[PDB]
Parts: C-alpha cells; sequence; structure tokens
C-alpha cells in the first residue's frame, strides 16, 4: 500500500515552498489511514516512544508525558494524543513520506501523528520548520495567519476532510482543533541553524585533532600601546578560522556524518547471531529483500554515503546510489558489487548494526 | 628594581623573531637574580603552584609533581626543579617581563623558572611557542638544532653566563643542562591554534544563543537522486557559517574575552570588606598606588578593555589605556575619569574581584 500525491510540484515549489501556506484539497484520493487510533495508543504505552497528552479545561492547559500505563478516564472532548517519529515504529505510517521525496531527503524529518476528540488540539503554535499536515479520518478546523503565541487573524481558515493536506512554511502561526474524532499526520522538515553547524563542526575538529596550526607572526606589527590587539592580527586569526572551515574534504565528511543522524530514537535491534558476508550474499541471490530501518537517514555527499552518522566508502557508485535511494533492496540493485567481498562485508556490518534487515 | 635589555629590537624582529634562534650575549648587564633557589623551593611547597622535579639516573628519567613536602635526600647532581608562572606568585620575578613588551602583551605568556644542579635538565625538547631563556646565576650548556624528541645536530652550542639570553622560535629542538648550580628564567609566549579559536568561538555562540538563523531554500534545487546533498546547498551552509564568524562585534567580544584569560591559576584574594567607590577615589587622591595582580592579562580590543575574560566598558579612553598598559597606577593616570561614579564603581568591582589592589 503506497500513496500517490496529486499535487502539481513545479507550481508548489514556485509559489508555496518556504513562501506561503496552502490547503491541498484532495492531495490524497480515497485516503486510507495507515494506522488506527487504537494502534497509536498502543505505541504510546512503550518506553522508547515520544508521546504527550494535551488537554484543556476552562482556559488552562495540561501536558502529560508518556509512556502511558492508562487511558481509563480521559473525557469525551478537549484532549489530544501526540506521538513523534511514528515512522520509526510503524512501517505503513512510514509509507506516507515516500511521495514527499520531491523535496530532498536531507531536509525531511519524521512523521508525527495526533489523535484528537472534538475540541482537542495543542493550541496556537509557531514553528521554524516546514510541515505538511495530512488529514486522516475525521474533520479538523485549521487556521493560519500572516508571518508576524498570542492570538492571530487568519488568512486561511478551513475544515480539513480525509485526503486534504495543509502546508505551512516556517514562521506562520497556526492552530488546529478537531470537530469529529480526527487523525492528523504531520510530515515535518528540518533545517540546521548556524549555531548547530558551528558547534558540530567545532566538535568534529576537536575529536579528530584538526586545525593544529598556530598563529605565526614573523612580521609582528608595531603598536603605540603594548596591550593593543591590532585589526590585522584579528583578521589573520579570522582568516585561519575561515580557511579551516573551507578545507575541501573535512567539511564534506563532518556534515555528512552530522546531517545523517536522527533527532529521535531509532528501533535498533542487531541480529543474533551476526551475519557473515556469505549469508548476506546468499540471502540476496535467493531473492530476499533488504529493508532499511524506519527513520534511518541515508544521504549521498560527493562520493561517500552516510548512514546514521557513519561513513560508507565504496567504489561501486550504482550500488551506493541504490542503498541511498531505495528503502527496499534486491540483488539487481547492487549488481556486480555483491561479487566484491569488501562491499559485502560492509553490507554485513550495516545489517549487524541493525540498519538494514531482511524482509522483516 | 627594573631590568634594561640591551638588545637591538629592529634587528631582532627583522632577523630572528619567529625565524631563527640566537644567543643575546649580555642581554642584561650585571644581572641580579630576582629570586633565590631557596625562595623558589619555598614556592614549590605550595598547593596552588605548578612545579615538577626532573631527575635522570643511568639513562632513564623521573618526573615528580609538586607540591613537595620534602627535599631531604635529592642528590648533588642530575636533577632540576621547575616552577610555572612564578610571576603569578613573585613580584620581583614579574619585573623580568617588562623589557619584553616590545612584543605585544596578547602574545606573551608567563615566567617559568628552573633551578638545576650540575647535569640537571629536562632533556631534548621541541615546542610550538617562542621563548627567551634568561641565564641567572651559574652556567648552562644550551644546544639548539635546525627546525626539523630524537637527538639532533646543533647549530647553536653555547655556555650561558649570567645576563645571557637564548631566544628560540617554535619548532627548533633544544636541550640545556647545568654546569654549575644554575637559575634559568624562561619568558614564554603563546599563540592560539585554529582548533582553540573555533572551539572557543563555538562555545561563545552557544552560550549567548547566537546564530539562530536557519537554512532556508525557497529555490530548492532539483536533483537526480532524492538522497543527494548538492554542492550549492553545502556552499550556502558554509557561507552562513563564515558570515556568522565575520560578524563585526561578536568576534571582537569573544576574542577579547578569550585571549585575556591566563593558562595558570592566579593569586585571587578579594579584599574584605569590599571597597566602596568612595574608598577607591580617596585612596587614589591621597596618592596611593593601584597595582595589577601578577599574571593578570589586560588587553585592548577596539574600544573595550578585557581583564581576565571580563569586559570593561567606559567612554574614558585615556584611563582605560592607562589600565591596560600600566601595571602600577596613580590618580594622574586616570585623570578626570575618577569624577565619574560609573567608572569609579567599575574600578571598585575590579578591585573587589582581586584584580587590582592598593600598594600590596
Amino acid at each position: 500500500m503506497e500513496y500517490q500525491l496529486t499535487l502539481n510540484w513545479p507550481d508548489f515549489l514556485e509559489r508555496h515552498w518556504q513562501k506561503r501556506p496552502v490547503v491541498l484539497k484532495r492531495g490524497f484520493n480515497n485516503f486510507i489511514d495507515p494506522i488506527s487510533p487504537d494502534e497509536l495508543a498502543g505505541l504510546a504505552m512503550e518506553s522508547e516512544v515520544d508521546s504527550r497528552l494535551v488537554s484543556h479545561q476552562d482556559g488552562k492547559w495540561q501536558v502529560s508525558h508518556g509512556p502511558f500505563e492508562s487511558y481509563d478516564h480521559l473525557g469525551e472532548t478537549n484532549w489530544s494524543l501526540l506521538v513523534q517519529a511514528v515512522n520509526h515504529w510503524h512501517e505503513p505510517t512510514a509509507a506516507l513520506m515516500r511521495p514527499f521525496r520531491e523535496l530532498p531527503d536531507w531536509r525531511i524529518d519524521d512523521l508525527m501523528i495526533s489523535f484528537s476528540v472534538p475540541g482537542g488540539g495543542v493550541g496556537p503554535h509557531l514553528d521554524q520548520y516546514d510541515v505538511f499536515i495530512i488529514q486522516g479520518t475525521g474533520r479538523r478546523r485549521w487556521r493560519v495567519g500572516e508571518k508576524l503565541v498570542d492570538p492571530f487573524e487568519a488568512i486561511i481558515d478551513e475544515e480539513l476532510e480525509p485526503g486534504d493536506i495543509l502546508y505551512i512554511p516556517p514562521g506562520f502561526p497556526h492552530e488546529g482543533y478537531a470537530l469529529e474524532n480526527a487523525m492528523n499526520y504531520s510530515v515535518g522538515f528540518r533545517a540546521p541553524n548556524t549555531r548547530e553547524l558551528i558547534s558540530g563542526f567545532a566538535d568534529y575538529v576537536l575529536q579528530r585533532e584538526l586545525g593544529g596550526n598556530y598563529y605565526s607572526d614573523p612580521d609582528v606589527p608595531p603598536r603605540a600601546h603594548p596591550a593593543d590587539v591590532l585589526p590585522q592580527e584579528m583578521d589573520k586569526l579570522r582568516e585561519m578560522m575561515l580557511e579551516l572551515i573551507n578545507q575541501p574534504e573535512h567539511f564534506k565528511q563532518w556534515f555528512g556524518e552530522f546531517i545523517s543522524q536522527s533527532r529521535h530514537e531509532l528501533d535498533i535491534a542487531p541480529p543474533e547471531p551476526p551475519y557473515q558476508p556469505d549469508e548476506i550474499y546468499d540471502a540476496l541471490k535467493q531473492g530476499e529483500v533488504l529493508v532499511r530501518l524506519g527513520g534511518l537517514r541515508v544521504l549521498r555527499i560527493g562520493d561517500d554515503v552516510y548512514a546514521n552518522g557513519e561513513k560508507i566508502d565504496s567504489p561501486h557508485r550504482p550500488a551506493l546510489d541504490a542503498l541511498a535511494s531505495n528503502i527496499a533492496l534486491t540483488a539487481e540493485n547492487f549488481g556486480d558489487a555483491l561479487e566484491d567481498p569488501s562491499f559485502l562485508a560492509m553490507l554485513a556490518a550495516l545489517v549487524n548494526s541493525g540498519y538494514w534487515f531482511f524482509e522483516g
């Protein structure tokens, strides 16, 4: 069961992406929910799952953090259950993100799911990330205001029916609540800020013991006061910093290892006993399907491939492209790379880490 | 008791600084040691003082780390006591660094002192910093080889007598040992490497919550494979990093707070009871002398002054210049800045921190 978007992509990218919110009426035709509210509540009982219950009664709000060992007496209205990274824990839910691969993988994040009884919601919110809010079963009133959380005048005020999608760029205040029992599936995106880049790269430089070159001044300039630090010296320091940043491969490597990690916990379960390369080879040749873990980020930067922060280095370009793009793999995809024991051993390592697994 | 260098500074800067080692014969005329070996050993008994005892017997070496509660049975030859930052703990020793203020304050570090019986030394060493090794009482054989620690062929091999100075640039392997009971005073310099700059600045950005601007891509480029991260996106990230670094005042401030701290512990003793501004004012007007703490780093960057990592902000330029250059201050230096209660309060704060103190 896959999903087909009806959206006009060039139009959307030109007119809306990172620009202006919009409601995509019937973005999915005959939308069938990939998960039931019962199953969603089943996920929210688990220790490793990010979930919260938001209620509101006579003005004030109430956030309870999961896991929940009970939903006994909750009420018939004005509450909502939210679960993060459901794609990490539920394959059919992970299927929802496939049609959004018109946008790059490195920018996409995870699938958030909210169930809400009538009047249920999280209240007025403003974010710094893009989001596609997919309406499942039920109906939801959504309001979005101008890019100015205090109350706002809406520029979009719509009731969402199954199949409808609400796209909201960063900065636009929005508020949604349920009219009838509703499921909302938020396909969220992520973008780093400069602070995170500079910190991550600094840590990378420190761990690898890079940038060990010292400031040198054989032409140390004269000054009126010995305590002064002249602008040109400052410029020299700055320039060696910027030059360290602009180094060709260190940057590609750091960012490759950085952007390939997930914000939320993955379902890591190493197979026991571990796979030998021969076993991988045999499984693939016999027709078995190699499946990527849900939420596992795999990105291609230059020649290398990066999966959950670790480098994947192989001369077999097509095989690595296949590994990076296909979440389900067969032997045909790898091609003659399987005859390379090195590559085979790397695949074996990745599988033993629990990043890929056969069938399920 | 001050010290007068006989060195030709333009010659030294042109021909030797960060370029080539040299022996400055009689750099100090009639050199009188600012500290006796007894006093030096007295310092090395204290908890807060960095000191080590290096011995060597029949090939192998032995490093003991201070403090030392005994020197009972040590031997008559082949050992050496080393103490770091003696200028932090001994004023007459701190006087030795004044004539080297032809080089900028921000590049200079601290005064290291070694006492050694005949045959005493630390063995062959290579450093990444500049150093002036001043020969006190006794004699020492020093050898310096080419900028290539394995043994080396020397290009300088000299016996140092009282008043002699051996300058060694970074990278030149050197080895010195005592012929008769010797005192050596190493005026050392420091230069940051790129790693330290990038880490410090990253931490500065994180603490102040700067660089909160996110990567935005309204013109998100097309790609063959959704997993790819295109060179231009990388360039955008890089560029926002470099742009954060090149921000005008944040850089000056971070570096100002960074380069003004000392590597070694300072002798911080806040006066009790704390000074009121009126008391500072009165003390200065009555003719008392305000003295900077030994090792306390004060540097001028643009308009601001930085002392031990903290910013000093005042419209009174001459007074702050005086504070930055003069280690001993009188009212005349501050001038009409003392009539400003704000400035007075700042001075009071700095004194209460233990950074400056009256007389002693």
